């Protein structure tokens, strides 16, 4: 063919004088979780006068997040992004962050990060697979989509409410008096413009994106689901780097992390705008008959691992 | 499986209060082009202070450069790159600018493109097919590696040269006494290893990363084929932007250019002293009797064509 290194020849490929870190994500090319991966490759270069390079693989190329996550753990990729949530399934109690309506907003997610129980599991994160948890960003908070008004929990009796494959995702239309059908991402705009399915669940992003809100009249404010990217790099890169690297990381990830977060609450604002725009019907339900539907999964989750995390987390 | 948005998706997303523009290249992450397109994106986004942003799509994931370059034609792709050569397949006179050795350096190959000439080239490439030409990168020049020593051009004689399937890669290998190997680019490394095959011929990056140099006792700097990138925009893109934005990108392109082009010659002398230091052995033989065995080459371009082309660029 032509006479062009391929993305598997580069990969290796190390920079003279500099650093050279590889970053994986699921998350595709135009995604805000890659724009801020670029803005971090950016104020590396500019904060470590060209020392530190960062390279991007996007949209899963290099594997899923549970093959770029051992990755990590074996030295042969620096950084990847994962949800808090995620490490359930690793770390079991972990997933307490991710029941449904656990997370009041993402200050409260924030503050079960960087607590005892949140250093807890970043310390075993560490431990057994390599894992050093850098910071928490602001991922989106998961609202509800559907072809008829949701005014209150009442109404989710009888509305068939797509939900993928997740057991969490899963709980939370099953526990609000819907009726959950799983389903692959793929197949939801479509079950959606016929009226196979009733609505969807997800972050306003991704509703703008999939272009669910040409097929869905309604949007309730149901603020389920709080998500996050923790930024994870490998504990064998990490130890490889001089004091003044380290800090460099650290100082680059914090400051484009801000920026993420608060990106991601402007695009939230903008797209609750834009579908009141475009003429749906925005709804905000009281949201306490939902915290207190989901009160008898807490109790189970806190009684089969048996200690009191939920409940430790609602009151942090 | 997972609610992530594809690249696909996200493609045609636009951002809101700024211009979106999309730049494929068939280079892959890590390549020096892919890098300079992440400095374009970043000085864009500054320089535009936020209304111009620029998402790259590397590693052909949208096609060849003949498809890219289609795209461009009908809208569907705003930037991309190609070789000034090779325009030769649309606009045939441009062909002669990659005829081997017709331009001596990259001082030269910029002239060709930047005079009444080129200027006539590039008006063909915008009045037919919407391209419009914004600057010429310097992308390296090609050099031949071996496993036997090159001091002249009569040590060709009875030279396996391993060559890529293109007219003037052969017209090379041919004219200088050698006899061509066409041969795909991935099984390059192999032949050379077991001495299946003698030698090649590349830009000094291209040796560097698929490691041919492990594999190669020697390098001859034949100085035959110099290269180059145009950054190439949609001319429906073009008309689209305002009077200010144009200036950004046309003087953002010159800035990034300016930069690409002294990088490429850093890494050259970079890499003649890393193939040094890893026991190469390292030829400067005269270059004059290879430019005198391409002359039936070119008054036989000039003779088909009908106009003294090759003639005019070699005195520019």
């Amino acid at each position: 063919d032509y006479d062009i290194p391929t993305t598997e020849n580069l990969y290796f490929q190390g920079a003279m004088g500099a650093t050279t870190l590889k970053m994986g994500m699921q998350a595709s090319v135009g995604s805000v979780e890659y724009n801020s991966a670029k803005m971090l490759a950016d104020t590396l270069e500019e904060m470590s006068q060209g020392e530190i390079k960062l390279a991007l693989y996007p949209s899963a190329q290099l594997g899923d997040d549970r093959a770029m996550l051992q990755c990590l753990t074996l030295g042969d990729l620096d950084i990847t992004y994962a949800e808090f949530g995620r490490m359930g399934l690793w770390i079991p109690r972990a997933e307490a962050v991710m029941l449904p309506y656990v997370a009041k907003d993402f200050d409260h997610l924030r503050r079960m990060f960087e607590s005892d129980f949140g250093q807890g599991v970043r310390d075993e994160m560490l431990q057994k697979f390599n894992w050093r948890a850098l910071d928490t960003w602001y991922n989106g908070t998961a609202e509800t989509t559907s072809n008829r008004p949701l005014n209150s929990i009442e109404d989710f009796k009888g509305l068939k409410l797509r939900v993928p494959n997740a057991k969490q995702n899963l709980n939370y239309a099953k526990l609000s008096g819907a009726s959950p059908t799983p389903m692959s991402f793929s197949e939801v705009y479509c079950a959606l413009q016929t009226n196979a399915v009733d609505g969807q669940e997800n972050p306003l992003p991704t509703i703008k994106t999939m272009k669910f809100y040409e097929v869905q009249k309604n949007l309730a404010m149901t603020h389920h689901i709080v998500n996050d990217q923790m930024v994870i790099i490998s504990e064998s890169t990490w130890q490889k780097l001089s004091d003044t690297d380290k800090d460099i990381i650290q100082k680059a990830v914090q400051k484009v992390g801000d920026a993420h977060t608060q990106t991601v609450k402007t695009q939230e604002a903008e797209l609750v705008s834009f579908f009141k725009s475009e003429g749906i019907n925005v709804t905000y339900p009281d949201l306490e008959p939902f915290r207190e539907a989901m009160q008898p999964l807490y109790k189970e989750f806190d009684s089969n691992i048996g200690q009191p995390i939920v409940s430790k987390l609602a009151a942090m």
